[PDB]
């Protein structure tokens, strides 16, 4: 509910603050990522 | 080795910085030297 409004019952982030007097926000995961790499070619070295 | 390029593991010193940022390199030891002089027929004078 807004006050001294006639919009009420707000269903998600208004454009005001979530800023709220915190820092930040925080996620947590982990990656699975698979590519293409070049750098792993062992061979084309010089003799000894 | 080098960076993000398909080249590692070279053995050898190359012509980058030989020097580490430094300003010598202490070698020390022993020396020997038998040189002679066109000395004189006389026996009391040497040369410098």
């Amino acid at each position: 509910k807004l006050t001294r409004t006639r919009l009420d019952r707000l269903y998600g982030l208004p454009a005001a603050d979530p800023n709220n007097g915190k820092e930040y926000y925080e996620i947590a995961g982990r990656f699975s990522l698979i590519s293409l790499v070049p750098s792993n070619d062992d061979y084309q070295t010089p003799i000894a």
